[PDB]
């Protein structure tokens, strides 16, 4: 029976108690076959890390802090998930294995208000992108989400993550505005003018008066969010998916050095701008053994095969241009000469192609007009049960890194016994370079190679000057220690805040690498 | 001889030898006459509330650290400026009354990097809009600044009280990425990327990983910030900026409908709009004895001989365009379309208005492309010894909601004998009205008058849903004392990671209303 660190059978049994007395007996879940379901579906190391001892599912904010409270009573350590579809970093897997999983999604599922005139909406955990497209569609349709690659995630958890998608609303955190925040001994607070009794106000300005808190509620063990209000974009009055496909791998220099200047004024490049190898376009549509069937990577055949079969590239950039078809036909026009100046450069439209080849473009298409999607979920079915671990650093939108970290990664790739599946994304004045790490789950091996890689990408990733943005509860403690500036001045300062708002250091424990002190230095 | 409060003649002595010992004899400064430089230009109630007991200015980040240092082994309260030109605000006064001022804008005043492609500065404190201005002109000509009214304030400063200026790049603190902080027990931290050792992409995204802290900063005294970097827009390839005159003061609730589907896309509502009051026009270019000599308030009247003379409405509109001419030209056309269904507006270009009346708009001209002035300080000789208290609150971008606050702020300042000055500002869902109450500084009556004035004015503000976003020293208690949902939930947190960061109690006391627990509830 999964008891939590440093809880006793005894109090293990009375804080179930005192949880079932709160939120029901059915909202207190600790049957095997119930915690299974919480399993990371993608684990890494041992596929027995990151268990469960409970799942707790409150239905309100009171729940929220009567559970904090019983928690700090009997020291119950307790994870965070609103929809916990945290799939490439742990699911809905603690960090802390035989945490208590707080489950907010399930009973606080409400959208609590949409404006459609000042374009916000506030929300419970619960509500997933497609919740809240299907909300906007039958009552503020003069309004758009921006969603991720998947639709089943939560608005606020993927926020809470700092997640992103691909409309100009891209940077989800940006877009925050305004929380309802359960601090670690059970105190509830209201982030920016939601501290004003009675304000307009909460969503339609980040800020309030005085210090700035949200950002310390994301990537974080500091609270536990029941409300988050969000700004929601216009529907612009027309729109249009571009897919140029670009023959040879060594075009990434020339790309990225072309992007920039066009996204970084959020114009032409309107939306968020995604540039994808071969792999990851044609791993949607195909499985591995459909190209290669012998050992060892891919071989360049292989590759031409795909890129042939198909009618892609190496390198294959999709966006979404927005506005009357005037502007449209104009941006397009800067869009095509510009990376027309690279010979093999092919351009089709979301209207010109419809065949196995443009199934990205279209799915791209919903994507960035936030309409939510589960195509993507096809990538899972490459090789037999496949799962992502996620490596995504930061880089200059410079093509000399993109071809520095292109190689890097994928020579370690090919050692690694993992295909290299990647994409370069430009938010405004940074790149990150996406890496899916596909690897059969079912396999100690290659969950064990898959570990093994990804820690020695982010070593060799960090001392090139690039830093993980996001990372698996198996990388955590890592990726902490890799933004170690001043003798680990900035986890001295997390732990200093975390002791002092969390002094019984109950929630999520090892979040982002901050270990609150009765867990710290434990090796977990 | 002005002593810190809770410190001995004793330990003030040593401190101030440490001090010296670390920054210089020169730059230890005790001289009444040098310390009067310190005093807020523009006091409301006692002129001699908030007085500096001496002033350091440390050569950078190391001596920084040392001077913090010494403060927390003596207790000498430590209040910060970069320029300290936080006038309207207590200048470089400190809030706690005998706090020694760390001058860091003095010394630390280098622009640290530029980078044109990629658009960015790091930056010391010292820094003016003057000064990167001349810079970007001379060495990095594609980028513009985003400055507020006045050139001689501090790019970091500003920033740091999340003041504001009116291109696209408006919100200072949105574009602030990566700071170097020393913390308050004399720990040096960088956030973001920074805080990666080698990382090429501190001023490229401001997160990092982890919690994001760089807003605990802003209106702030958790720490004194050495470093900062901010995100450079490329000036467009042209721009135009216009007036709208609109005649009625009931036109506002109008204006402000029409304005808000305009600039809630940024565009055509390209930069920030502002909706500035005959008084607040008229005071840049005249005096008040030039339309009234009688007492009372201004009558009617006087308000329609501004209006002719000048050539100005009761709401003067500024906006600039951008882009090639042929964008300008339709984004215009669209402009003019949507207000001229207001009776009475009428449009002048910046090339088609150079009189008296068009003095505003010439300076709104350089201010939103990012060419520094200090046009805005003829506003202080509207009256002898003028001087301004600011008053800001945020509100819905609705008419009937600016209505009701022009109503209700006249009103009171009728009746408090001073003049109003106002202007409405939307960023871009959020509405500011910024009032500038103008005083004589030099008449103790005139001081209470505009003290007593504005604590009306923030509390029927706040029950009407209305939060202040920035206040002076004075107000500073009274403001934080308005966000107060749930008991007290917000002030409580800031105070539990004040005494966790600060437990000698020595940065800023009583910055925003946070008090360290040993200057908290002793009325100063
Ligand atoms: C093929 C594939 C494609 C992907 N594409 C994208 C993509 O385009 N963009 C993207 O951003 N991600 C992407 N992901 C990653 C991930 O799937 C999504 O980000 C997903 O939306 C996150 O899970 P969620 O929304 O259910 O959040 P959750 O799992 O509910 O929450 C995420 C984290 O937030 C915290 N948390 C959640 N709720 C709270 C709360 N109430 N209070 C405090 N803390 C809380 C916890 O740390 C938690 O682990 C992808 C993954 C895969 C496998
Ligand atoms: C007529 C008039 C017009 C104005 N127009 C505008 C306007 O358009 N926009 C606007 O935003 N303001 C405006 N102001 C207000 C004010 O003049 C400006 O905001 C000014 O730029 C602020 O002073 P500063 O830049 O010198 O900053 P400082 O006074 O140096 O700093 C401001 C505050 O930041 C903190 N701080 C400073 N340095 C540090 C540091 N190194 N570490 C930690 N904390 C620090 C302190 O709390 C300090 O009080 C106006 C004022 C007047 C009188
Ligand atoms: C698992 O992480 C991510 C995956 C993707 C798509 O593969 C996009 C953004 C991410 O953060
Ligand atoms: C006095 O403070 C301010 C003044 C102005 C312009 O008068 C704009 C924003 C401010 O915060």
């Amino acid at each position: 029976r999964t008891l939590p660190p440093g809880v006793s059978d005894e109090d293990f049994t009375s804080a179930l108690t005192a949880f079932r007395d709160v939120v029901g007996d059915e909202f207190v879940r600790t049957d095997e076959a119930e915690l299974a379901r919480f399993h990371d579906p993608y684990p890494v190391g041992d596929a027995d890390a990151h268990l469960a001892s409970a799942v707790i599912s409150p239905r309100d904010t009171e729940q929220v802090q009567e559970v904090v409270r019983i928690a700090n009573r009997y020291g119950i350590p307790l994870s965070v998930i609103s929809t916990g579809r945290n799939n490439g970093y742990g699911g809905s897997a603690p960090r802390l294995s035989g945490a208590v999983v707080v489950n907010t999604g399930e009973r606080m599922n409400r959208i609590l208000e949409v404006d459609e005139k000042l374009g916000y909406a506030l929300l419970e955990p619960g509500v997933t992108y497609f919740d809240l497209h299907e909300y906007l569609e039958a009552h503020a349709p003069s309004l758009m989400i921006d969603c991720p690659d998947l639709g089943w995630g939560s608005v606020v958890g993927n926020a809470l993550d700092r997640g992103a998608g691909y409309t100009p609303y891209g940077d989800h955190f940006m877009w925050q505005t305004g929380m309802e925040v359960v601090l670690p001994q059970g105190d509830v607070m209201r982030t920016g003018m939601g501290a004003l009794p009675g304000s307009t106000t909460w969503q339609l300005i980040p800020y309030g008066f005085g210090p700035y808190p949200d950002g310390m509620f994301t990537q974080s063990n500091l609270g536990i969010v029941t409300k988050m209000g969000i700004a929601l974009m216009q529907k612009p009055p027309a729109s249009m998916t571009y897919q140029i496909t670009f023959e040879n791998e060594s075009d990434l220099e020339q790309i990225v050095d072309i992007m920039l200047p066009l996204r970084i004024n959020m114009a032409p490049l309107q939306n968020v701008p995604v540039l994808r190898n071969i792999i990851l376009d044609a791993a949607v549509v195909s499985q591995r053994a459909d190209w290669y069937d012998g050992d060892g990577p891919l071989p360049p055949e292989a590759i031409e095969r795909m890129k042939k079969e198909l009618g892609l590239g190496y390198w294959n950039f999709y966006g979404t241009l927005y506005g009357p078809p005037q502007l449209i036909e104009m941006n397009y026009g800067i869009i095509k000469d510009a990376f027309g100046q690279i010979p093999g450069s092919r351009f089709q439209t979301h209207e010109e192609r419809h065949d196995r080849g443009a199934h990205v473009l279209q799915d791209r298409h919903k994507i960035n007009n936030g309409i939510p999607s589960l195509s993507e979920m096809k990538l899972m079915d490459w090789i037999p049960g496949a799962g992502h671990v996620g490596f995504s650093p930061i880089s200059p939108p410079v093509g000399r890194d993109a071809m520095k970290q292109f190689r890097m990664v994928r020579s370690r790739a090919d050692e690694y016994a993992k295909d290299y599946a990647a994409q370069f994304v430009v938010g405004l004045r940074e790149m990150h370079h996406i890496a899916l790490l596909l690897f059969d789950t079912q396999d100690a091996t290659a969950r064990n190679e898959t570990l093994a890689l990804t820690r020695l990408l982010i070593d060799e990733a960090a001392a090139e000057g690039y830093g993980e943005y996001r990372t698996h509860n198996a990388l955590m403690d890592q990726v902490m220690g890799t933004y170690n500036w001043g003798d680990g001045a900035l986890l001295k300062f997390h732990e200093a805040i975390k002791d002092a708002l969390d002094p019984n250091g109950i929630i999520a424990p090892g979040k982002s690498g901050v270990w609150p002190a009765r867990y710290r230095g434990k090796g977990l």
